[PDB]
């Protein structure tokens, strides 16, 4: 058992520490990119110096260039790609996985007509067994072996055992979670609101307000979450308040240092090309929105972030009306 | 509706930022101090220079060194000293209370014997209308005019009325809540969780390790607030969710710079002389966990800050324990 190689699609940040955490205790990985230029780099250097720079692969983890390549012989695909292209490359593998291919995935957001992931993979791939990894988890950390704990819900038991025994630890923990909507519902929304508190920060509202910002982000994050039948569990579990306090309040938070280069009266273009990577909450933003919008459902602080982006708001009357009710 | 003055025992830093908060406003205030050599100072400068130094007095601001004087012709008071000094704070009111005395107050934490504020108000002073502040609030950026948000939970709705009117404003934000004695316990435990993961922090386990600590710390926080009675709502507001976040994670919260120093290998005793003055942590872990153990309750996190205390527990073992759970 555990001997079959897992193919983790994604070498960003998070993919390349799951691939790291998993090839370190000598099980055997193939990461994927659909970047074939990074792909190269990583092939030639042996590390993934764009997004986790120094952090080496061991010997059984390699990079992978060709999809079909990466999943012969595999039956576990961990998923991590962004948002925006995962019904991409869920449509990509339809042709490419057999019948026990088993499918899980540390992407958060939502995908195309609203839906959240696992609608996605159950309409192009069928009712397969499908599970979510989602917590509190810089990648730096975890590829430092700090201590990192994560939830995992799935709609199959053997499959959440079987990936939890490759993951759990000593210092990479992840604990069972039976709410898989609102793992994925917590995750969606979590950066929208880093988005928020990093505007607050940028315009130097301090502390005081962060806290508020995050305790009415928790609120709508709630709300969504009982719409669509998540457990008001999960949101003070570490899917929802874990993850939602990390991102909003640290300095290697992504979605907060863009927020937070807004507020300094950064153009959203400029913030981001200045970043780097995949700024997922300004993708985020505009999936939860429609979804807010299509079920009518009251999320100011998404919505405040949204009219940032698409209608010019000026952040500090954006955030203000927010503080003001 | 301010005709009268109104009395806050505490001149801390967070009691003279609530006093300004009024006395800006136009409100009359009188502000008390235990401290007597902490009054003339305040009387002579126009300030609070021991607690909140550069947020001059307005006029209708005044220092009093006599409780009572200070309550002679006042009958709302709110008191904000620390938790280790309540009870002998209402003991001292017991000849000065009234027919319409309102007590309300800014301090967290349970009073000597384990005691819940409200009880100790109630039991002391009899059954006056009460009310409790808490939330997300730096006394430094409220004198700063920084925005705030922070929950007012009461015993009563005239008195909670009056109160938000004279509060809430636009910077600083008062919401009613229905839950004091959930209010209350949320505030006694997140000090003690502040000690746990600066800890953490200062054996630079680093954020996510955090972060999945401040998880737990709400989970034991809502297991002592459902077992006498709170309401979860009261958990994942502000004041549960937002004052921990803030006190987890903020450089001014000297029980989170307490902890920091313990998790770098410096004893209690070294850490909170360097601090100097008094923090409220400790105090506060021994009066939760004495409750704790009154009552059955698993409270892990505050075990722990505890055996550390006063077991002499390794930090670093201790904390490895409480992330390595099954």
């Amino acid at each position: 058992p555990f001997k079959h190689p897992i193919a983790i699609l994604g070498a960003g940040s998070w993919g390349t520490a799951l691939a790291l955490v998993l090839a370190r205790k000598g099980q055997k990985v193939r990461l994927w990119s659909y970047e074939s230029d990074h792909v190269d780099e990583m092939q030639a250097e042996g590390v993934n110096n764009r997004y986790l720079p120094n952090y080496p692969f061991p010997e059984t983890l390699k990079a992978y260039c060709d999809l079909k390549a990466s999943l012969e012989g595999v039956t576990d695909i961990l998923i991590v790609v962004p948002s925006f292209a995962f019904h991409e490359v869920i449509t990509r593998m339809k042709p490419l996985i057999d019948a026990k291919t088993r499918i899980a995935w540390g992407t958060k957001g939502l995908a195309k007509g609203s839906r959240l992931l696992h609608e996605v993979v159950a309409t192009e791939l069928g009712q397969v067994p499908m599970a979510v990894i989602s917590g509190p988890s810089l990648a730096t950390e975890v590829a430092a072996n700090l201590p990192t704990a994560v939830s995992l819900a799935s709609n199959n038991s053997q499959f959440s055992k079987d990936l939890i025994e490759r993951l759990h630890g000593q210092r990479f923990r992840v604990y069972k979670n039976d709410d898989m909507i609102g793992v994925e519902l917590c995750g969606s929304v979590k950066n929208i609101l880093a988005i928020a508190t990093g505007i607050s920060d940028g315009l130097k509202l301090g502390s005081n307000a962060r806290a508020a910002l995050i305790t009415r982000g928790l609120t709508e994050m709630g709300r969504l979450v009982s719409v669509f039948g998540g457990k008001q569990e999960t949101l003070t579990g570490l899917a929802g308040l874990g993850d939602l306090v990390l991102t909003c309040t640290d300095n290697q938070s992504r979605n907060r240092r863009f927020g937070l280069a807004l507020g300094e009266g950064v153009d959203k273009k400029e913030a981001q090309q200045a970043i780097g990577q995949a700024i997922e909450g300004l993708y985020n933003t505009d999936q939860v929105h429609a979804l807010a919008q299509k079920h009518a459902i009251e999320m100011p602080l998404t919505f405040q972030v949204h009219r940032i982006l698409h209608e010019d708001l000026d952040p500090q009357q954006a955030v203000q009306e927010l503080l003001e009710r």
